[PDB]
């Protein structure tokens, strides 16, 4: 498995895949990925984090960018209270083992020059378009949810990088990136993981995630309570997790009652034992929970 | 005829005259109105112009904002070009005789902080609400449009004005503004003058204008070419011209033949005598170019 490949394991969508190998065969490339400030990381920023990983052991060099003006102007604390929020995530996403550089929103976004490009930006970009690409990510829509595209755009510029990283529900955006700016960002987007009550994305707001320095009694109560419907994959959180994050071989162990222990060589093995119902729920979640705790480990140590 | 009637003559509307009332009472008060650089200025400034010297001798400081950056973000040229442009309508401004202190929009609309409140506006005015108040200034709408009217009211906010004037075509925006910020400003909406043409407003991208530095000859053509039909007041920009620009008692003549010179003491009486087709539009426009050229030869002769 090479570096492209390493690269792309577990994404959902690379544009393109062909100017992905270009920016390959270059000395200096950047990679960045936008985050706003969390009181809880969880499975959804570690399976990204995995990603921006990837991206440094392929010679990348990565930037996070912190939405703290996000932040600032959602009434969710002063920017110093959200600088220490920030400060806390770059210390979880070293434990995580990236090594990146940061630079937050606010240092950079009400510059003159780069206001200036968000008007500019806006003279050429439809309303529609620019609803469209926010339908993912949006009641009583605020003009504040059509700059949103265009500032994320005029980032991706102001930066000049290489390579955007995010979920899914940013793909519009990147779309809209791509079209408006005289230097094509290759994208990666990641799957958006579900929710453990497989209601929506998993969420710090959402009540529904693993954090990832939740205690193992909290995981296992947490992978406990998780949707989980047997002989059902999609939207099945516990199945995510472990497609994304788990290592095989994986055990999973069972009372010889019950068929003894079973061990997994892939993970496309542990869905199809699923899919005919030969693997029970229960005995997943158990598998889960108790892997999962080896995994993030090392990282609730470190902090 | 008090100040207050001298502030209210030829206006559309006053929001509130309560409120106008209590702002006279006091020494210090301003009144800000907007305008694009224009290479041409017209009879719609002029009217506007006019309102804000009755301002004046009221005791207002006045402040005209000259909308540079609209303008080059809007690809009408370099800042410098568009500033030799709004030197020029200074100097215009001046020739009709208003006193008035000129600020550019490029000079604090990209400051910090401002661009931080059109953020803010942004969070709190509703997309819809929004696009509702650019119903009658606005294909392919562009995000821009919805920027715009934020940035007025942020305007308005920003330079701490009393009063602000403009055209009816601005009046849901001020609307937005009395909405949105923590003091109401007192709004005074001018009539939108029609074209020469009858078709839109008089404009100085719609060749449908009398432009304050007209030749003599220019404005007979432009006065005979116009759009009048007999008996026919409203959408009549003749009518609207002896309305809102020409002294009484006015005098129209005509041949004896057709009932001889004819003297009217008010715009009223003028309007009657046109409903019931006694005046001829033939003699109306001869008077109104001629008032009209008298009217403005001091104004071309400074300049």
């Amino acid at each position: 498995m090479d570096e492209f490949e390493m690269i792309k394991r577990n994404t959902s969508e690379i544009i393109s895949e062909e100017e992905l190998r270009e920016v390959l065969k270059k000395d200096e490339k950047s990679a960045h990925i936008g985050f706003e400030p969390s009181g809880k990381i969880h499975l959804g920023h570690y399976l990204q984090i995995k990603k921006m990983i990837d991206l440094q052991n392929a010679g990348f060099d990565i930037i996070i960018l912190l939405a703290d003006l996000c932040a600032y102007l959602n009434n969710k604390g002063e920017l110093d209270e959200i600088r220490k929020i920030g400060d806390y995530n770059k210390k979880v996403f070293e434990a995580m083992g990236l090594k990146a550089k940061y630079v937050y929103g606010s240092e950079f976004q009400l510059d003159k020059d780069y206001t200036l490009n968000v008007y500019r930006l806006a003279l050429k970009t439809t309303l529609k378009r620019a609803r469209r690409s926010m339908e993912l990510i949006a009641e009583n829509p605020k003009v504040a949810e059509v700059i949103y595209p265009i500032m994320q755009v005029n980032s991706a510029h102001y930066r000049g990088v290489d390579v955007a990283v995010g979920g899914m529900e940013q793909r519009k955006i990147h779309m809209l990136a791509r079209e408006l700016l005289p230097k094509k960002v290759v994208c990666i987007h990641n799957p958006v993981l579900t929710g453990l009550d497989g209601e929506g994305k998993m969420s710090s707001s959402k009540g529904n995630f693993i954090a990832v320095d939740d205690s193992p009694e909290e995981i296992r109560a947490k992978i406990k309570k998780a949707y989980c419907p047997a002989g059902v994959v999609e939207g099945n959180p516990i199945m995510e997790i472990a497609k994304y994050f788990l290592e095989y071989p994986l055990t999973i162990k069972r009372p010889e009652k019950f068929g003894g222990d079973l061990t997994v060589n892939s993970y496309e093995e542990l869905e199809s034992l699923f899919k005919n119902k030969e693997l029970h729920p229960m005995d997943l979640k158990n598998a889960v929970a108790e892997e999962l705790i080896k995994i993030l480990e090392p990282i609730r140590k470190r902090l």
